[PDB]
């Protein structure tokens, strides 16, 4: 004869900007099996494949994925 | 004869901007099996494939995925 | 005869910007099996494949993935 | 004066069971943020959390996630 | 004056069971941030958390995640 | 004056069970940030956390993650 027994007898400050999660990317699972990509750029800008990116700027101009083809100022 | 027994006897400050989740991307599952992409740019801007991106700007102009083809100021 | 027994008898400040997670990317799993990429650039900018990136700027202009094709100022 | 130019001048057996993908699991992205699980088993079987599993059996009985609580044969 | 130029001038057996992908798991991205698990087993079987598993059996009984609580044969 | 130029002038058996990928797990990315686990076993079997496992059996009974709580044969 086999016996198995188990028992459990269980008796019984301002915070102005304190705890903030700001500019956060947490938890990402990405899979790419067969992705062919081909880019031909002539005199401009090309931005591809920007993933899992975070930033926080204070008193400044912040851009994650920005592209400007050309800037010309002549006199 | 086999015996199995189990028993459980269970008896028994301002916060101005304190706890904020602002500018957050959490929880993303992405799959891409066979995605062909082809880009031909001549004198402009092209922005593709921007995923899982977060940011927070304070007193600034923030753009995630912005594209300006050309800027010309002549005199 | 075999016997197995187990028992558990269990009886019994400002924080201005203190604890912030800002500009953070935590938790990323990425797989790429067969990804062919081909880039041809002539006189511009190309930015591809930017992943798991974080930054925090204070009193400055911060850009994660920015591309400017050309800047011309003549006199 | 700036100049950017680009040019591309482009001129120009039985197979009985040969190429089979059988019993395959390819391409899976899974995320679990806050999953609490609690199992209490007394004298039986419990099978949880079986993911991304493949097998191929030839001339045999194959079971991926099978559970039999008890088998009793007395004389 | 700046000049950028680029040019590309491009002119110009039985297989019985030969190439099979059988019992394969290829390509998996999994993330688990905060997963609490608690198991209490008394006299049985418990099988949890079986992921990214493959096998191939020939002339045999194959089980990936099988659980039998008890086997009793008395005389 | 600056000059940049580039040019590319491009002119110009049975296989019974030969090439098989069988019982294979290739390509896995797993992240676990804060996973608490607690197991209490009394007189049985517990199998947890089986990942990235492969096997191939020939003329035999193969089990990846199997658990039998007890086997009793008395006379």
């Amino acid at each position: 004869g086999v016996v198995a027994a188990a028992e459990k007898t269980k008796q019984g400050v301002l915070y102005v900007g304190s705890k903030t999660k700001e500019g956060v990317v947490h938890g990402v699972a990405t899979v790419a099996e067969k992705t062919k990509e081909q880019v031909t750029n002539v005199g401009g800008a090309v931005v591809t494949g920007v993933t899992a990116v975070a930033q926080k700027t204070v008193e400044g101009a912040g851009s994650i994925a920005a592209a400007t083809g050309f800037v010309k100022k002549d006199q």
